[PDB]
């Protein structure tokens, strides 16, 4: 039922989109078409666990406080594409970073796809009270997420910047307010529950969650082959501040900081294995197996304080949580 | 006093953004004056017609109806800024379209630039009734260009679409728009005076102008010499959907449409100079002139149907008008 109700949304989107394009924007079946196939390409085949979050916070809060409950499990579906589409765009902008116009399309494409969440919410939220602290919200996590990418992408100019709480900036910044608190945020919106609730406790936890992950997503980055980890990890090669780098110049000696900074940042796959090499030297896969423990610890004991108050709204950050762990 | 209360607004502006960047964001100074810099070259210079027209639109209603007059203005001044950041995110992203951090960080500029007239909107009108209102047209009318852009950049691919309704199509979604109807509405808005204006005849005119606009900047485009127009001319090199293009297929014989297919969408500057020759022989430099006259006999009358039941609202319109012709 989530799943096969999100799909059914989407093609009701879909559905209003594309005809907004051709009853009101002039658009041409050919272009139709085309935005149709770009839509399903960039916004399908993922997991949907952004977007499927803020169905289980929705389907909690109603349960857990006929006719509201159609209407606020409906605008759940339309907040989780919402984000979905969202992550449609900061991947499209990020394969772009990485008189041509697929180009032009590329470019045209990120911005119709921000624009769709845009649109989207004026039409299915155009009656709700909360449209207009909705948009609020969303564009400041957006602005959020463009100020972490900012971070990220200019931490190794101006290793001064390689540290831990640097390295919490950028993955807060950069991934945890969209990917963990926004999800949230947008299930209490639907089911008129934000004051309800202990935001600080809130948004601890997707800070922290968004940690948790990170650092297994850097480790695997490193250590998982390329088959199994479903890319090619590029973190060395590109000088990315990554949990490795910043807890392994904690820890190493004088010498061993000159051998990985001659090594790090490079593509010769022969200083990246020397970098490998280095990284195992000091036990960091041992120590980051300690950090996530201890992550997961705060984790387990800020769901807590958080159910004192808000008990339904509890289960579903559970939910989320193991999700990740 | 316009452009100085425009400017003072912009100090203003960028001072709230940067220290809300350092205050909530946990921006270090380097990065800040980073932003400004970026802010001023890609937001400072122009001739800021569509932000100082908010504010022509905005003292007109206040007069042609104390403490309400300086908050009415300081809003168009904002309003302003918010089309003008919008138009530096535009500029930014064309810049794109012709591991480097130097595509990173504008790619991140652009989205920054748009994310800033949220930021900026969400602020100084965080208590106007007509917030929501404004973010939801400024939102459309953004949406509206990247369609236009869309229509722009493939009008050469699927010269069947080289038609002078769909030229106008390109030019009122990707130009006139943004260009010459949200300048208007914002100062509306601002006055309060929304439902008082007919829209229809304000679509019309600002979809009239841009028109007008365009062609004078298409021709301007192949004649005008490098150094007299402010840079090259591109258009036909790149195979644009130009007025000379689409005006010259409509009115050239049979073996000059061959001598034009087989010339246009080239760099070589024989094949260029072909076009110029061919367009030239078919004295579109005088249809121009009497295409211009024809669209500006338009405008002189649609501005007289508005001032029937909109008196201040006309000559606002009139002075726009101005500036183009
Ligand atoms: N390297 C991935 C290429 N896939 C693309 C998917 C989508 C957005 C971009 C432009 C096209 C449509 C092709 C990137
Ligand atoms: N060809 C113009 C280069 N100017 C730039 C201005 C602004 C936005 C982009 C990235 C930097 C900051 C340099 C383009």
């Amino acid at each position: 039922m989530p799943m096969q109700m999100f799909m059914q949304v989407y093609d009701e989107i879909q559905m209003f989109l594309l005809e907004e394009l051709e009853l009101k924007f002039d658009m041409d079946p050919n272009r139709v078409r085309y935005l149709r196939k770009m839509m399903d390409t960039t916004c399908l085949g993922g997991k949907y666990n952004r977007g499927l979050t803020v169905i289980d916070v929705a389907e909690s809060l109603l349960s857990l406080s006929g006719a509201r409950r159609k209407r606020v499990l409906h605008d759940a579906c339309v907040c989780g594409w919402m984000i979905e589409f969202l992550q449609a765009h900061y991947l499209v902008e990020d394969d772009i970073m990485d008189p041509d116009v697929t180009v032009q399309c590329a470019i045209n494409d990120g911005l119709l796809l921000k624009s769709w969440t845009h649109m989207m919410a004026m039409h299915f939220f155009a009656d709700r009270p909360f449209l207009q602290d909705l948009l609020c919200r969303f564009n400041r996590v957006d602005y959020t997420t463009a100020v972490g990418q900012l971070y990220d992408v200019t931490s190794m100019f101006d290793f001064a910047e390689f540290t831990l709480s640097n390295y919490k900036r950028i993955v807060k910044y950069k991934t945890a307010y969209y990917t963990y608190l926004l999800p949230l945020v947008m299930g209490l919106i639907v089911s008129e529950a934000l004051p309800t609730v202990d935001m600080g406790v809130t948004e601890e936890l997707a800070m922290l969650m968004g940690e948790y992950f990170q650092v297994q997503d850097d480790v695997m980055d490193c250590f998982t082959p390329p088959e199994r980890l479903g890319k090619v990890g590029t973190d060395i090669q590109d000088a990315k501040c990554s949990w490795l780098a910043v807890t392994f110049l904690a820890k190493a000696s004088s010498a061993q900081v000159a051998e990985f900074k001659a090594n790090y940042g490079s593509g010769d796959s022969e200083k990246v294995a020397t970098v490998r090499r280095l990284y195992e030297e000091a036990d960091l896969q041992g120590d980051y197996v300690a950090y996530e423990a201890a992550v997961a610890e705060q984790v387990k004991e800020l769901i807590e304080k958080l159910r004192l108050c808000s008990p339904g709204f509890a289960a579903s950050v559970e939910t989320l949580w193991g999700k990740t762990y």
